[PDB]
This record gives structure tokens, C-alpha cells and sequence, in this order.
């Protein structure tokens, strides 16, 4: 029980310094080319909304936990995730177009496949959901899942990734983050909701900072005046 509230806390203490950041981040001014980061920002302090919604009513739950909340989380993911991916694909179409481009163009031009990843992930989070409130068995779940989490970062990959280290980088981080997930699916209780709470860190918190360094550093000279 300690444990988890510990990890709770630590994961809180990083979202609301992170919170903090992006807030500020919204108004640096933007270069032509860089307009995207600050909509790729937004996107992300609407995960951190919901993200801490859900920290808050965990930390209030975990004083009288009766039963296994762990599925709870889902509502949370089945929300954030789908925007997370979406940010992933602004991000790597901001660093990989050699022209100016922002989320409109890209949302309508490639929505069906945006559909397709949403849909792979959905499925994901689904059995994911089945496995974890135990109606398919734990072997099922992280077969399935993972065949959906893979499929979910191969149209990714296939689509928005060009072929270099900057790429790589921001791709199989995320992509191992995520498989992480699944890692801690298989542990009891208290562990698999310790990791989920620092994982969050990782996969939320730590992009938008990077996100924010990013910005900073392309608009320090618009900035300093
Ligand atoms: C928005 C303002 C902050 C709300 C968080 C309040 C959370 C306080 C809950 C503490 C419960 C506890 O003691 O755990
Ligand atoms: C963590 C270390 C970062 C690795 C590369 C990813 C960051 C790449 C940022 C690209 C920003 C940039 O150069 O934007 C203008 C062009 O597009
Ligand atoms: C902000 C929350 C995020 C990014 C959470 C993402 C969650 C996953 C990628 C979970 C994936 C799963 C598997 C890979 C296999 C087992 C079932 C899941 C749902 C834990
Ligand atoms: C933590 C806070 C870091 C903020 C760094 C950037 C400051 C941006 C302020 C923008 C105000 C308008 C500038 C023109
Ligand atoms: C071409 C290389 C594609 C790499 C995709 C990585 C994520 C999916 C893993 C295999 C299904
Ligand atoms: C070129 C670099 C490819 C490295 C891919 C494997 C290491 C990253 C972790 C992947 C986790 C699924
Ligand atoms: C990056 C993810 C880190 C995962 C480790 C979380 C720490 C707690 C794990 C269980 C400890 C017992």
C-alpha cells in the first residue's frame, strides 16, 4: 500500500513541475516552422488533465482499497494514449518535413490512417482491459496486446519516421516505454501499479519537457529581446 502511494507521490510531484513548464511553454513566441510544437503542447497539458484526475482519485481511493483498482487506469489511457499517438505523429512530421507543417494539413490528409493507429491501439487497451479485470487469461492478454502494440508502432514507423539517429531515438524510446507497460502487467498488485506510476512519468511527463526544451531552444533568440 505504501509503496504504491510513494510512487503516486512521486509521479504527482513530476506532473505538476511539468504541468508548470508547459504552461509557460504555450507562450513562447514561434517561428513559422516551429508553430506545431506549441499545438503538440496543448495536446499534451490536455493528457496532463486527465492524468491527474486520475493521480487524485487514486491517492483518495488508495486509503480505504478494498478491492484491485489497477483497471481503472484504462479510462484514463483509453483517452490519453489515442492523443499521445497523435502528438508522436505531429512530432515526427514537424521533424521530418523539410517545409513548414502544421496538424490541420496532416489531420486532413491522413485521417483514415490515424484511424487505423487508434483502432490497433484501442484493441490493445481492450485486452489489456479483459486480461486485467481476469476475463482472458494473463497469456492471451500480452499475446494479443502485444500483437496490437506492435501493429500500432509499425504504422507509425511505416508512415512518419525517416531513416536517422534523431529518429531513432525518439521513436524506440517511445516504443520501448510503451512495451514496458506490458512488462508490468505481469506482476502483482502493488509492483504493477508502482511501475505504472513511475512509467507515466516516463511516457507523459518527460515528453512534454522535452517538448518544451525543444520549443525553448528553437525560439530563444525570438525570445530574448
Ligand atoms: C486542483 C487543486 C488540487 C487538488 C488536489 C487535492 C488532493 C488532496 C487529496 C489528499 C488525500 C490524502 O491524504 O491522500
Ligand atoms: C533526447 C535527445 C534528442 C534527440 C533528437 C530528437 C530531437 C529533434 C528535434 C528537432 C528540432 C528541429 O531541428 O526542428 C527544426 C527542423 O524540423
Ligand atoms: C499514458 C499512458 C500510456 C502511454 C499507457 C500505455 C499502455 C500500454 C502500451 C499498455 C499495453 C499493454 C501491453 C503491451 C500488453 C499487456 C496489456 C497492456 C494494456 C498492459
Ligand atoms: C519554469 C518557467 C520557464 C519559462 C521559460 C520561458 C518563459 C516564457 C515567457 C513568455 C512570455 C512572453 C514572451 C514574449
Ligand atoms: C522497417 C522497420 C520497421 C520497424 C518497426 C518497429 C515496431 C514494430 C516491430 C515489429 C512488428
Ligand atoms: C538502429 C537502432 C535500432 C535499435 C532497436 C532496438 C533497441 C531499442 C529498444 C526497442 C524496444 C522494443
Ligand atoms: C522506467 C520504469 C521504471 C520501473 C520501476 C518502478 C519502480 C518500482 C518497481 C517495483 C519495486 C518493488
Amino acid at each position: 500500500m505504501d509503496n504504491i502511494i510513494m510512487t503516486a507521490y512521486i509521479s504527482i510531484f513530476v506532473q505538476i513541475i511539468t504541468a508548470i513548464i508547459s504552461v509557460y511553454g504555450l507562450f513562447i513566441p514561434l517561428n513559422f516552422k516551429d508553430i506545431i510544437l506549441r499545438e503538440i503542447l496543448i495536446l499534451e497539458l490536455i493528457v496532463q488533465i486527465i492524468e491527474f484526475i486520475f493521480y487524485i482519485w487514486l491517492i483518495i481511493t488508495l486509503q480505504s482499497i478494498n478491492e484491485d483498482i489497477t483497471y481503472v487506469r484504462y479510462f484514463d489511457w483509453v483517452l490519453t494514449t489515442p492523443v499521445m499517438l497523435l502528438t508522436t505523429v505531429y512530432f515526427f512530421e514537424y521533424m521530418n518535413s523539410d517545409d513548414g507543417i502544421r496538424k490541420k494539413e496532416i489531420n486532413d490528409r491522413d485521417y483514415v490512417y490515424l484511424f487505423y493507429i487508434c483502432l490497433s491501439n484501442f484493441f490493445m487497451l481492450l485486452i489489456g482491459y479483459l486480461g486485467e479485470t481476469k476475463q482472458i487469461n494473463k497469456m492471451l492478454t500480452l499475446f494479443g496486446g502485444s500483437f496490437f502494440l506492435f501493429l500500432t508502432f509499425y504504422l507509425l514507423y511505416v508512415k512518419y519516421t525517416k531513416e536517422n539517429w534523431m529518429n531513432y531515438i525518439v521513436f524506440y524510446f517511445m516504443f520501448l516505454v510503451w512495451f514496458l507497460y506490458g512488462f508490468a502487467f505481469m506482476f502483482p498488485f502493488s509492483i504493477k501499479n508502482q511501475m505504472y506510476n513511475i512509467l507515466d512519468i516516463v511516457s507523459k511527463n518527460i515528453y512534454s519537457i522535452f517538448i518544451f526544451i525543444v520549443i525553448l531552444n528553437q525560439s530563444y533568440k525570438l525570445l530574448l529581446e
